[PDB]
């Protein structure tokens, strides 16, 4: 009855792709391809894998076959659909550990604190969030991003909304999706004893370590997002600026971490950006498909007919992206090297594909 | 499988009783003893009246068996528990009509489809500033407000991960649940449909208000609301009610007097209410001890402190809200110039006996 985790937990074929989960162009279509399409897999041993890195098992005494068990249901229970599938929640989840434990020039950190075994810089001029960040709050942040999109139909909240959807019903139109993603990874977790991977926390710890998983999954609500930026923006610029030893300035951090991995596609480079892309248009054109059988307009950029790639991505980089990634590199929150200037990969990816699309539309 | 209103849709014989609706204390109890205890037809019956009362069928071009159909559901879906029941219901509807319909003293009218009542300078009422399509959301938000109420608060549902908690992320988990019930049921069947002749814009907007409405009644975001409707009061230019969004706060506020108007009704009326919440509490406590939590404060029947519950509840909840309605200008009342307010002097009433019933424990 339980989904269980299969045959030896960790894949021992995998080992040359996934010591390369430290670069922020990870070819997780590599990843896919080497584990196979439909295994229904990698969101589980890619978690096992950076769980291992930060030496969560054992800050949290987390029993391991519980643990898989739980992200095998978990990433079982992401549709066989285009875009929001369990390959987009395993880019989300090396998105935040990225951010969280890669250098950042220029950060101060500060036992409560775990640290990537990838972490090499010796330079005081550098530091990461997951130096600034406790481990249980960084823990739940990886688990929302893993449970993020669960149980995505594939549709928008407006079409759900729409076509007075029974989720749409059953969440009062507010955060249909996003409130059913949590809503459900959380049920699933507390069905079976098989995936009491928490089992370790205390009751404090674990009621905690809930209310910011759902924090965390309810900010990428794009609908929130003006708020949220407007809201850092704020924080940032007031009289003291970020102040680490404040548990609300931290879920803000946290909450804007998620927000920027979920959304990290047009800051990859341009064969993987351009590979997701075609991934959520394809997703698109099925909602497109069911706007037309029902005899509703089909909605912008989801007419397979009249396909507008560079439309939507320029839109999606200027209007949310864009202005995302400048809130939080303004922060002094982007990983970089000094070179002193500094170089912030990120930022040039996003800025080449920017360009790239603008150059398509003027064609 | 349809829940259809009962026999003639309008009960004759309590001509007498529902004469009382346009008074304050109306005599509730009295109601639900002539129709009958659990009869289940206490909300339909009220509801149908004060639609009338507002000419709102006419309004809106509601067909009454579809109407009467609908809200018959709706309270046979109200359980049979001592407080958040279907009487319950019916009281804060009635609340939200005599809060919006009653003369208000100075209140000026906006300079729209509006409805006022049959029983309507120097006085406004807030029909006469509410379009008539809010008007109705919030009548119908108060009607299912706490529809399916299991008797046990938010706090009880969070702390034993009930499967609702579970379901809405522990956020407004009961009104969240009473307003996505209360929508199910009614687009579950065409018998139900009383908005047919809304249009599909009207339809949404008014599903939003509802929502909006019947989410507002979380205790937990009470001084939120209280601060927020405060600020707009003490504003550049107040309350102005050609604006959407403060015509919505308005209804919120309402529908969250209307809520605890318990406190501020004749001390009959509110003795009797007190006895329902606390022996609803009581259940909890029952509940709570047998799961080996411990027992919420008040919700122990080997324990009670009714005086101390309501004390605290008028000092911290009710008592600020009054105020921060009150400081609007919106409370009804009379010119005496000084106003009489009989809401906030039965609040005060009863706050007094509570203090006396606590000396005289200690
Ligand atoms: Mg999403
Ligand atoms: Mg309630
Ligand atoms: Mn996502
Ligand atoms: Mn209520």
């Amino acid at each position: 009855k339980p989904i269980l985790a299969p045959e030896p937990l960790v894949m021992d074929n995998l080992d040359s792709i996934m010591e390369q989960l430290n670069t922020w162009n990870f070819p997780i279509f590599d990843l896919v391809e080497n584990i196979g399409r439909k295994c229904g897999r990698i969101l589980s041993q890619v978690s096992y894998r950076l769980f291992e890195d930060m030496g969560l098992f054992e800050a949290f005494k987390i029993p391991i076959r519980e643990f898989m068990n739980y992200f095998h249901a978990l990433e079982i229970g992401y549709r066989d659909i285009p875009y929001h599938n369990r390959i987009h929640a395993t880019d989300v989840l090396h998105a935040v550990w990225y951010l969280t434990t890669q250098p950042i020039p220029g950060l101060s950190t500060v036992g409560s604190y775990v640290f990537s075994k990838t972490y090499n810089v010796t330079d005081d001029k550098y530091g990461c969030l997951s130096g600034n960040i406790p481990a249980l709050e960084l823990m739940a942040l990886y688990v929302a991003a893993a449970m993020h999109d669960y149980d995505h139909p594939g549709r928008t909240n407006a079409f759900l909304v729409a076509t007075s959807a029974p989720q749409a019903v059953l969440y009062n139109d507010r955060s249909v999706l996003e409130n059913h993603h949590a809503a459900a990874a959380w049920n699933l977790f507390m069905s079976r004893p098989e995936y009491n991977f928490l089992i370790n926390l205390d009751h404090v710890e674990f009621k905690h370590f809930r209310f910011l998983v759902i924090e965390a999954i309810l900010a990428t609500d794009l609908k929130k997002h003006f708020d949220f930026v407007a809201k850092f923006n704020g924080k940032v610029n007031d009289d003291v600026g970020i102040d680490w030893t404040n548990e609300n300035d931290r879920l803000l951090v946290c909450q804007m971490c998620i927000k920027l991995a979920d959304i990290n596609g047009p800051a990859k480079c341009k064969e993987l950006h351009l590979q997701w892309t075609d991934g959520i248009v394809n997703e698109f054109y099925e909602q497109g498909d069911e706007e037309a059988s029902l005899g509703l307009p089909i909605s912008p950029f989801m007419d397979r007919s009249a396909p507008q790639l560079a439309n939507l991505q320029e839109s999606f980089i200027s209007h949310i992206v864009g202005p995302l990634c400048n809130s939080y590199d303004s922060a002094g929150l982007m990983p970089g090297k000094w070179v002193r200037k500094i170089y912030c990969q990120i930022t040039q990816h996003l800025l080449q594909n920017h360009k790239m699309w603008k150059k398509v539309i003027e064609e």
